[PDB]
């Protein structure tokens, strides 16, 4: 199920005028986790042709996140398609993983032209 | 149905290393449209107590957006709840509104403590 | 003297938790003005080889900027070197150009390898 | 001399379409270092009245920074004024501190009304 559990440091600039991390930054935390994940395996990462592109981001905001609380981004496989993968997520507080800031998923497809993974 | 059709200028910095506007920036375009919308009506805008908070952002990425193509963010009421409002959207190209960069919705609730709108 | 006077829309997300546009966003406003400027002249813009790179950004913050006040970015030639150009700037309020949010300059050089413009 | 040496993780989104971390993000790295610094000492941080505001950011870009190379932000006192402090900086590569991405300084003043620190 689990793909990765990536610790991400929150930045002061991540917050907006309302005093909490901006909604848009959540999509960025999920992005960092995905690429830091594909970076693990082995060696240097950069590639072309049959590649992944995000088709949709579905993010639920459960409770406000404030600096300086760093997070833990948990990624797992929610759905496995022939050409797509729906990566579910849980953004938790590093100091108390029982604190859930957000869940939802991101749908990834390998296309950038026409579908392809089968 | 329609709540607003807000023109938004894209910035060069909006793009990422892959050469297209970053997914996270889409949530920001939707945000700007919502507040520029609440700004129209009349007078200066800033308020407290029974207030709106985004519960979820569901954004579908249809085709890549590249600078310097400015957009038009169309917002409409997809669902009207007792305490929430699901604002549907269509991010179109200003020069050709037949070009759809993204659709989906954002769920807004008036709480920030406990639900309230009824 | 004057190179360009570019109107730039401020975004709500531009502000930080302190309630004013973040310092880092100023460098971005200057960036947008520079590229929107090189975009004017004629036709589509994208190029390689002898190209410009920013060597330094020297930005003075005069007074706080708050949404929804859009700005006017005035760019001019402060210094002309053999291989560099120091572009001075004045970020003013669109509704009252007597309101100065920031001045200073950005030093641009055509290198990205070794200096070259002579 | 030294005020702090703060490790900062670079994010993929930090890069722009040109394939290197955007100039504006450097000001943000310097910002994070300053607040993470004021956070060390002791206890929870948030304060009002005689407070610090950035009067100027003078950043020199020495060599391009690319993800996933995390950095080390070194802050030191370049100048001590009666009401201001000019914090010099050196943004280095975490894996090789001999790699200098940027230097320069940030001028901080305690005002937000009228000068005061004497």
């Amino acid at each position: 199920k689990i793909l990765a559990r990536v610790p991400i440091s929150v930045r002061w600039r991540d917050m907006d005028s309302m005093g909490h991390v901006n909604n848009a930054k959540y999509i960025s935390y999920l992005e960092e986790a995905r690429v830091r994940w594909m970076l693990g395996v082995e060696g240097v990462a950069m590639t072309d042709r049959i590649a992944p592109v995000v088709a949709a981001t579905n993010v639920n905001y459960k409770r406000p996140l404030v600096w300086p609380n760093d997070i833990l981004v948990e990624l797992f496989v929610e759905r496995l398609g022939s050409s797509s993968v729906t990566i579910g997520h849980r953004i938790l507080d590093q100091k108390d993983e029982g604190v859930l800031y957000s869940d939802g998923n991101v749908v990834v497809v390998w296309i950038d032209t026409q579908t392809g993974k089968s």
